Order: C-alpha cells, then sequence, then structure tokens
C-alpha cells in the first residue's frame, strides 16, 4: 500500500 494513503 500507500504509506498515509493506505486506500490507494
Amino acid at each position: 500500500g500507500c504509506v498515509x494513503y493506505p486506500w490507494c
């Protein structure tokens, strides 16, 4: 995933 943006 993306650190800060787990919805990415």
